[PDB]
Protein backbone atom coordinates (compact mmCIF):
# COMPACT_ATOMS: atom_id res chain seq x y z
CA UNK A 1 0.00 0.00 0.00
CA UNK A 2 1.52 3.86 -0.89
CA UNK A 3 -0.33 5.92 1.80
CA UNK A 4 -1.29 9.56 1.53
CA UNK A 5 1.16 11.98 3.34
CA UNK A 6 -1.94 12.69 5.96
CA UNK A 7 -3.51 9.74 5.89
CA UNK A 8 0.12 8.45 7.38
CA UNK A 9 0.24 10.90 9.68
CA UNK A 10 -3.11 10.05 11.00
CA UNK A 11 -1.91 6.40 11.42
CA UNK A 12 0.84 7.20 13.11
CA UNK A 13 -0.57 9.07 15.65
CA UNK A 14 -3.37 6.44 16.40
CA UNK A 15 -0.20 4.36 16.81
CA UNK A 16 1.18 6.58 19.66
CA UNK A 17 4.31 7.55 17.22
CA UNK A 18 4.19 11.27 17.92
CA UNK A 19 6.42 12.77 20.27
CA UNK A 20 7.54 8.78 20.92
CA UNK A 21 10.94 10.24 22.41
CA UNK A 22 10.47 13.52 21.76
CA UNK A 23 10.34 13.18 18.33
CA UNK A 24 7.21 15.25 16.50
CA UNK A 25 5.22 13.58 14.51
CA UNK A 26 6.82 15.43 11.26
CA UNK A 27 10.00 13.52 12.32
CA UNK A 28 8.45 9.96 11.53
CA UNK A 29 6.19 11.27 8.27
CA UNK A 30 9.84 13.16 6.89
CA UNK A 31 11.61 10.09 7.60
CA UNK A 32 8.70 7.55 5.98
CA UNK A 33 9.29 10.01 2.69
CA UNK A 34 12.72 9.64 2.00
CA UNK A 35 13.16 5.87 3.25
CA UNK A 36 10.31 4.49 1.23
CA UNK A 37 7.97 7.40 -0.36
CA UNK A 38 5.35 6.24 2.02
CA UNK A 39 5.34 2.41 0.07
CA UNK A 40 4.57 -0.61 2.64
CA UNK A 41 6.17 -3.10 0.31
CA UNK A 42 9.54 -1.66 -0.20
CA UNK A 43 12.67 -3.75 0.48
CA UNK A 44 16.39 -2.61 -0.61
CA UNK A 45 19.42 -4.64 0.10
CA UNK A 46 22.31 -3.63 1.81
CA UNK A 47 26.04 -4.55 1.10
CA UNK A 48 26.17 -6.77 3.91
CA UNK A 49 23.72 -9.49 2.67
CA UNK A 50 21.18 -8.05 5.46
CA UNK A 51 17.69 -6.62 3.59
CA UNK A 52 15.86 -3.19 5.18
CA UNK A 53 12.19 -3.83 4.64
CA UNK A 54 8.60 -1.36 4.71
CA UNK A 55 7.62 1.87 5.48
CA UNK A 56 10.66 2.55 8.12
CA UNK A 57 12.77 0.96 5.97
CA UNK A 58 13.50 -1.76 9.14
CA UNK A 59 17.09 -3.65 9.09
CA UNK A 60 16.72 -7.61 9.16
CA UNK A 61 20.38 -7.22 10.75
CA UNK A 62 18.88 -6.32 14.06
CA UNK A 63 15.37 -6.18 14.29
CA UNK A 64 13.51 -8.60 12.40
CA UNK A 65 13.74 -12.39 10.73
CA UNK A 66 14.46 -13.05 6.89
CA UNK A 67 15.37 -16.29 7.15
CA UNK A 68 18.68 -14.78 5.28
CA UNK A 69 20.51 -12.61 7.05
CA UNK A 70 23.55 -15.03 8.73
CA UNK A 71 24.61 -14.21 12.20
CA UNK A 72 21.96 -11.44 12.38
CA UNK A 73 19.36 -10.47 15.59
CA UNK A 74 15.57 -10.61 15.45
CA UNK A 75 15.22 -7.76 18.11
CA UNK A 76 11.42 -7.08 17.55
CA UNK A 77 10.41 -11.02 17.43
CA UNK A 78 8.98 -10.71 14.03
CA UNK A 79 9.03 -11.86 10.35
CA UNK A 80 10.70 -9.14 8.00
CA UNK A 81 7.64 -9.80 5.89
CA UNK A 82 5.03 -8.40 8.51
CA UNK A 83 6.74 -4.87 8.10
CA UNK A 84 5.49 -4.95 4.47
CA UNK A 85 1.69 -5.38 5.86
CA UNK A 86 -0.66 -2.60 4.21
CA UNK A 87 -1.29 -2.23 8.37
CA UNK A 88 1.22 -0.71 9.91
CA UNK A 89 1.44 -1.30 13.62
CA UNK A 90 4.58 -3.88 13.12
CA UNK A 91 6.07 -1.30 11.36
CA UNK A 92 5.60 1.43 14.50
CA UNK A 93 5.76 -1.44 17.63
CA UNK A 94 9.65 -1.93 15.83
CA UNK A 95 10.52 1.66 15.33
CA UNK A 96 9.80 2.52 18.96
CA UNK A 97 12.19 -0.09 20.17
CA UNK A 98 14.56 1.28 17.67
CA UNK A 99 14.61 5.01 18.77
CA UNK A 100 14.56 4.13 22.06
CA UNK A 101 17.99 2.20 21.60
CA UNK A 102 20.36 4.83 22.62
CA UNK A 103 20.43 6.85 19.39
CA UNK A 104 17.59 8.26 18.70
CA UNK A 105 16.66 8.67 15.13
CA UNK A 106 20.05 8.82 13.60
CA UNK A 107 19.08 5.08 13.45
CA UNK A 108 17.77 6.12 10.12
CA UNK A 109 20.50 7.45 7.64
CA UNK A 110 17.81 8.86 5.62
CA UNK A 111 16.57 11.00 9.00
CA UNK A 112 19.90 12.13 9.98
CA UNK A 113 20.99 13.34 6.11
CA UNK A 114 17.64 14.93 4.89
CA UNK A 115 15.12 15.88 8.01
CA UNK A 116 17.45 16.73 10.99
CA UNK A 117 17.83 20.24 11.69
CA UNK A 118 14.97 20.91 8.95
CA UNK A 119 11.38 22.11 8.80
CA UNK A 120 10.01 19.21 9.34
CA UNK A 121 5.83 20.23 10.94
CA UNK A 122 5.84 21.54 7.10
CA UNK A 123 5.36 17.66 6.42
CA UNK A 124 2.03 17.67 8.74
CA UNK A 125 0.74 20.98 7.33
CA UNK A 126 -2.68 21.31 6.06
CA UNK A 127 -3.63 17.94 7.72
CA UNK A 128 -6.49 17.57 9.98
CA UNK A 129 -5.22 16.54 13.10
BR1 LIG B 1 4.33 14.10 -0.31
BR1 LIG C 1 18.62 -15.26 9.31
BR1 LIG D 1 17.62 -15.02 -1.68
BR1 LIG E 1 17.59 -11.75 19.02
BR1 LIG F 1 -2.65 1.36 9.58
BR1 LIG G 1 17.01 11.26 21.42
BR1 LIG H 1 6.04 18.34 13.57
NA1 LIG I 1 17.54 -10.95 11.48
Amino acid sequence: KVFGRCELAAAMKRHGLDNYRGYSLGNWVCAAKFESNFNTQATNRNTDGSTDYGILQINSRWWCNDGRTPGSRNLCNIPCSALLSSDITASVNCAKKIVSDGNGMNAWVAWRNRCKGTDVQAWIRGCRL
